[PDB]
């Protein structure tokens, strides 16, 4: 009947109220988002004199413990990064309030899904895509710091925010499903569109799963549509195969989930399993053609615009192919990605 002396609801969320004042400091403005974790509100900080984003965790032990691991990762990042220059959202502080853990972040503008929607899902230019690619590669190089070794584990357009609507700066949010490198505890990770082959196949994985995600993300920013839009795991693998061909035999030989997607013929080679109810043959949906390297960009809409020549498109195509390498050991790393001709 009553949850937390009337402050909470049945679903463990704080009942957010316009104009409420917390601790004689934070003036609550409005609800901006909700997740499984809880809620996120926009608020004004009267001591520091600036707008902030407050992540209000649910009043329940399972989410409280999850949030504590996030708080550990951000304070570890803040320790190494004092100058605030590696493109991760800054955690200013955290506090307990009416039995809720609250995390105080810097206020940024909208996310990259919202930008895609504002283009009518037609995508942004190659000049802006280059600038997002550079900052994201720099961000992944920071997470690959040996003392950190952080895997975000859920990179998508929703978790990339623009700092200011009228500038090109971006930041990565939401380390709630993140972890430091180690022994495998989880197999069902990453959002399906952005999920690596090694995860689909049930194999060992490391920080390279974020680089696969980034490759998928950068094509989507320019074309406006998801590169691999699986409705289930079997659809996801089939769309990956359409573009990149059948995975190498020596990986499928080790993969415990290979037979969910493929089948091993008498000759020792792997073939796709049939479906109930229309795919192009392996590797015939070329990225060259998806990007429109010789036909003026996605949908022919970039023909005549500067920074969209055939030479510029081949630099982008090449970089993206190295990010979508099947083998996580040879897939390009943040340091080397920054040295590509696309950023030169
Ligand atoms: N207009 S909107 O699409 O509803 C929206 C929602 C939240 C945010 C926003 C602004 N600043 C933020 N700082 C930290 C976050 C954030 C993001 C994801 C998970 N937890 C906090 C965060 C989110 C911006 C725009």
């Amino acid at each position: 009947k009553v949850y937390n002396d009337g402050y909470d609801d049945d679903n463990y969320d704080y009942i957010v109220k316009n104009g409420e004042k917390w601790m004689d400091r934070y003036e609550i403005d409005s609800l901006i988002g909700k997740g499984s974790f809880g809620q996120v509100v926009k608020a004004y900080d009267r001591v520091e004199q600036e707008w902030v984003a407050i992540k209000i965790i649910k009043n329940k032990k399972a989410f409280l413990n999850q949030a504590q691991i996030e708080v550990r990762l951000l304070e570890l990042m803040n320790k190494h990064d004092t100058e605030m220059k590696y493109y991760i959202v800054h955690l200013k502080r955290h506090f307990m309030f009416r039995n809720h853990l609250c995390l105080v972040f810097e206020m940024l503008s909208y996310n990259l899904y919202d930008l895609l929607r504002n283009t009518n899902f037609r995508g942004v230019s190659l000049n802006l895509t280059r600038k997002f690619a550079q900052q994201m590669c720099t961000a992944l190089l920071f997470l690959a710091t040996p003392e950190l070794s952080i895997i975000h584990c859920d990179l998508k357009p929703e978790n990339i925010l623009l700092c200011n609507p009228k500038r090109s700066a971006i930041k990565i949010v939401d380390f709630g499903s993140s972890c430091q490198l180690g022994q495998r505890i989880y197999q069902y990770i990453q959002s399906r569109f952005y999920r690596s082959p090694e995860v689909l196949l049930g194999m060992p994985y490391d920080l390279a799963i974020d680089m696969w995600s980034l490759g998928c993300i950068l094509v989507e920013m320019h074309t406006g549509e998801p590169l691999f839009s699986g409705a289930n795991e079997v659809d996801q693998m089939n769309k990956i195969v359409e573009v990149l061909g059948i995975p190498p035999a020596h990986i499928l030989d080790q993969a415990p989930k290979a037979r969910k997607f493929f089948e091993k013929l008498p000759d020792g080679t792997w073939n796709l399993k049939k479906t109930k109810d229309e795919y192009k043959p392996p590797g015939t949906r070329k990225l060259h053609n998806i990007l429109g390297v010789e036909t003026g960009g996605p949908g022919g809409r970039r023909a005549g615009e500067s920074g969209h020549t055939v030479a510029d498109y081949l630099k982008f195509k090449d970089l993206i192919l190295r990010m979508l390498d099947y083998d996580p050991k040879t897939r390009i790393q943040p340091y080397y990605a920054l040295q590509h001709s696309f950023f030169k």
